[PDB]
């Protein structure tokens, strides 16, 4: 059938090429995020060590599983992401992490400065990936609030009060 | 009470009817998506048959989950579902699903198909929802983006390159 | 050696009035669910959250009693049909109204479908069970959770 | 770097004082909601009692856990939440819960009534929260959500039909 | 089209007042085992106590479940149970368990013969119940295998060579 | 150098009089759980799937109970009787009547039974506690679980 | 046979005095769960995850606390009073203050509370334990639970 | 009253011909887990993945059908043998190949073996439900078990 | 309203030394217990070897979370636990575990001993801690009860008739 | 930059043909040793039946697992295991377990004998598989570890004094 | 007494060589993983569902073993590297290519590149060894597990 | 045909050299287990939370290495002896001191404390592993968790 529609080939949502860029954008971030996250991980040392190296491995989770979900947004979408070390190194815009062990009060302020370079690409390219998507978007909010977080978690170390 | 209300009946947000019938809208092609996903799901035959059974499961899952949310969104709206199999089979917008046994690359592409008419219905329905309540469109965004990975995640077996 | 020499050793085929026999319990288990969910979101009334919560239940059991009978019903080389369409025209269960329902109608009006369920189930199980007992073994699952699911339904409703 | 920002120090997302009062007044009320809940369920007698005592707890559970989700995006967005006896007392919306035992009709009436008060706080702060944040404003679509159904679930035992 | 049936009260199926009794029998003497599993449980001394000990809360449980089962399966049935213990001590078909500390050796034999016994009343009324209802009768089934599985486990203690 | 030089250092043992005062607790506790059943079976009517639910509660928790009693009793050397005859012989809890039974009757009549087992378990106390504080421990574990359940059916009848 | 006659067996009913002091503990144990709860937002400065995570700990137990309080007063036929006013006007808790606070602050603030918590527990405690040993039981697991706490909290600010 | 008088009730006992008819049932079992294990490990070829993973499946299931019936002769004291030896010497399966195999050889030669296995189930069926009907519902368990596996291997090279 | 005190830096409840000192000699007992439980574990051969094998790690569970909760309690209670070897050997009252293997009836009896001395300690100084403080005696009410079940499980193996 | 290689076809290890056959000597034996567990797991009886009974079930696990185990590294190793019952049979070094029903005592004798035939072939092959790949000598050295865990688990029982 | 006198006992600590021969394992792990998931989301075709979730096993064990390998080399008082730059200027993987890409094809490329990983491993293996045979035993399970997903990926594309 | 004949197959049996050197490491196991769960107690000041908790992981390590020892012994025929006063005369570990530690003071004792017990299972590493690979892999695992516990402890007072 009465409502049934009579089409052997329905096609689904296809992201625009500007969509696809804006999501390959958040990618990149969430896997610098990740390996910059893990090498703080690593390397931190000094007053308050064990904190900060377990909250530095739930900050790499909840950057790996957004970077999977962006990538796989986009695939579901039609485009193709890109998270290969040589792409993620020349398009990140996220500062660069130093070398050798760093104590935990800078690693506190390096982490902290690294999860706001992340969220401020997704909040720059949310209102244009709402306008084309709501649900991606949405996937977006996620991101912020969970990153969002994990930067008040890490940076209330070092808050002088 | 200071700042506390004294009215003894405080009243609940009501769908308005068109609201409610959007809502149907959504509910049906979830069923039929679900009924037709374990047709298929039975009587899939051929080249990585176990792949297919097993995902066309994982699509019955959130197919299921999702009429579930929509229908009690319904209801605490204060709107009322149907998801009788006769209100089901004359008002779906889903291409029938054929009977017998079908290839794997059948399976695939008719789903597929299914999947995105299912997506296109919350997309159509989207915006007036929205409009009236962000709530639910917020529990339509996750019916998107999850049905579309489906949609991915079965496509892709296809797919020449 | 008391191996055997064939290469290709064939598995047990269903008859048509077999396949036939099981596609009756398949729609009457698929209808029960559809039915089942809706008298889930629709009850209201006394005593509202412990039916809103057993029907779901029943849903669970009937859901996983249809996957059991379609996918026997494909080992022993016989065609399923779930769909909506079929469903409907071929459910051997009175309808279930649209529309809120008390609590106490919905108890009646399911215990009747489920005990209808039943029926269409204890009506093939002796043909069943005369061409293959390990399928009218699956019957028996049913006819016992179902009933169970009646029992616990319908005690709402009994009067001393 | 090739795109890599060169700032050391890079700022999150600060919420603005009206922002923080509009989160403020849900927490208070959520909070409010989860003593009144409490309460309901020590004290409730009567037909049905169980299934309600049951319910109660689902619905201060839920209660709780949006709280801490508002009262910790506060403190991601720079805000400081205030969720002491006081405060909540001295601020909520919430009509007064009644000491004593109460019967079960009377308490579904009363806390149906003290959810709706609530979602009502959570709806008339909505648009200028989303205006703002769109994230913080998909935490309160969740909220809306939950809350909506166990009114639902706990409204539908009084409901003649 | 319509194969829908038209009767609004379609009943279940009745057991026979005989068949009632049956169960009843089945129902008396595994309540009976599961008392005196714990008392054996209890009072178990000597060589190998901490097997015996453990297998007879093992033999327990499957009792219990056993006797549930059943009870239920009368009322599913419109028969009426009754496991009150002055039922069960007039009725039973079990010897009495001695009082006491017992030997490892004599629970053994005592234990494996309050099995034998039980699944003998199982084993008597299996065809009339079977010719009655045979759903009923694969759950004599279960309870037949499982209760001779624990008679196996227990009485292997005490075989010799 | 504090090590002690014995080699067989004995426990501590209980008194038959201890020995009998948690054997008094011990059948009210089986045969509390013996009505529970019978009760979660039988009973019918009005709000029957959460009395139904709630009853198997009272049930685990009077088994567990039954079983820490006499394993106490036998930690301390003492031996338990727990059989049919026995339990019912000795048990000061007030026959369960056979038959279905409303959910109200079930809630007045299974609170009373609570109650009474309670009330065995407050008689014994003292003289328990003054043998051996440990094992009155368990016992106000047991009157603090038992009255909660008490509670928890009792309301269903309560009207304010 | 020693079965009792009373179709009508009544449960322990607390006095008054006995009502009130159990309210006295439960306000407190609401106070310090919901100031355990602004802590745990609003602690800043070294060492903020270890003490967060701890608070919510605290909080977790005081909530365990005043249910089962509460609860137990239910059953003995009392009547909890929780509410956000009642707990405002009577709770002996030193106001937790508003604003963020640094980790060594809130250790001190929150040691002095949970200390302030424990002593409320304490003075009632003979007088619950006189007239009912099983409440004074459970009274004696939360003066367990809250002053490990205490220690595990405290900890961070002890020199030497 | 009702108690029966004997010290020692003996349980049920097997027949000879009866332990013999599990004994075909139980090689066959042991067989199959082991060629399922062999297909496992040397299944290459287009989708090699699934039919890696369902086999272990399928031996997952013929492990616990072997246990099954060699505890359950057990139970009723006939006394199994699976040892290796017995195993090649008497089963009835067609030999696997040695060396790598195809995804698609192995879907055929798999499907044969469970078919020839369901088959010794459905030859002894009736003797065995004719002597012990609880025993035939273990074998119905297997014929449902195994035959749902040929299905789900089968399907692989079915074209339509 | 208000009942509120005023002061800032209100102490808990601390231990007078002899309570320190009761609590000291329990702990020791139970850490000596503990390693003695291993030992057996180890090096008991014999009839019902897996038994004790397994019932003697149940032992040393208990011990172990024993000792941890008398060792905090004393650290909540503002007193020092001493749980180092040379203390623990030093002082424990806990007769010596013979070298080498022992036979599963010796393994038995030398456990049994030495539970049944564990429990003497915890006895012997109960009313004096009970009298300063009963909370703390209601841990040893659990020590007692725990303990005194692991002696039953493990000496009911040389149990005769 | 660049360390990278530029082959488009990079192989994997292969073992020779002997490194094969050590790996398939070790493989036949522990299948053998399971399928004999599993003989002594249902046809033993008498003193101790129950722990046996479990022990030599978690034996079978520990084999079934190992043979896996080594077999897959066959595969991965571009070697061809046979685990055939007529090549198991054939070329199994076990001496072969004695028919019908065995006391406790004599199936810990037998089965602690086959336990050290199977570690025994192990050990042998070791140091040949060690000098062409320590990785599976590594794996070796776990089955010698548990299995002779399983040896002395079981063997305890018949040791004496 | 066989006490030690140190207050100050130091751990073992790797070479600079011993440092860098991990810092090679640890970016082609990194890599590998990094390319894993690019494979994981963008194969396409025949049985791709099988791909994309070994794929993600893959991704799993290797993020395990740049973990490992990484917090090794900071017990032993070396510093790891695991930043995008230094792993795409250091990493010895053929780098894997852009865009969707077919099973097949991505099934040769991943092989090849766990080859690849598998080789610099086996390469360090004997000069780690001979300084801390350890850490070797942890090299020992990556050459393993790699070696095992080598096999369960490239199978797929065996004839034969 | 390829059968053992012997009827007494003996295994492999540790020479009482190589069961003195699994003796030294267990005594040291279990001094560290002891002055783990003193440090774990006693452990107060800047973020005492942390490691009090981070402890009682590197307790649990040892005590599973320990069990884990002992239990090689005994599988290899060796005989452990874990006593108190046996471990106080033999392990080499520095004495941990009595009273309050300090956090920063708890981190460098302990530390000296893993390394003591990493020496000596590397000084008798190479005679075990002479005798049985077997065991001196055990030995690896521990040298492995050990100091990564050394680490995350020693961590915490580490300036850069
Ligand atoms: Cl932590
Ligand atoms: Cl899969
Ligand atoms: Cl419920
Ligand atoms: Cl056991
Ligand atoms: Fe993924
Ligand atoms: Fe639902
Ligand atoms: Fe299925
Ligand atoms: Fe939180
Ligand atoms: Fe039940
Ligand atoms: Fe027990
Ligand atoms: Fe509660
Ligand atoms: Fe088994
Ligand atoms: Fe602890
Ligand atoms: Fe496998
Ligand atoms: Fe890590
Ligand atoms: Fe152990
Ligand atoms: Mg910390
Ligand atoms: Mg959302
Ligand atoms: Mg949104
Ligand atoms: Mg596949
Ligand atoms: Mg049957
Ligand atoms: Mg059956
Ligand atoms: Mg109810
Ligand atoms: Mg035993
Ligand atoms: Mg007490
Ligand atoms: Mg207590
Ligand atoms: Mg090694
Ligand atoms: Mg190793």
């Amino acid at each position: 059938m009465s409502a049934r529609r009579t089409e052997s080939d329905i096609q689904g949502f296809h992201a625009t090429p500007e969509f696809g860029g804006n999501l390959q954008k958040v990618l990149v971030d969430l896997i610098e995020l990740s390996l910059q996250g893990k090498q703080a991980h690593w390397n931190v040392v000094g007053s308050n060590f064990r904190d900060l190296h377990l909250q530095l491995d739930e900050l790499v989770d909840f950057a790996r599983e957004g970077s999977d979900t962006i990538a796989e947004r986009m695939r579901a979408l039609d485009a193709v992401p890109d998270g290969r070390s040589d792409t993620v190194a020349a398009t990140t815009t996220l500062p660069e992490f130093p070398a050798f062990e760093r104590s935990t009060a800078d690693v506190v302020d390096l982490i902290t400065t690294r999860i706001n370079a992340t969220v401020d690409t997704i909040r720059r390219v949310h209102d244009a990936v709402d306008a084309e998507d709501p649900s991606t978007a949405d996937l977006l909010d996620g991101l912020i609030d969970g990153l969002e977080k994990q930067a008040w978690l890490i940076r209330s170390e070092n808050r002088k009060v």
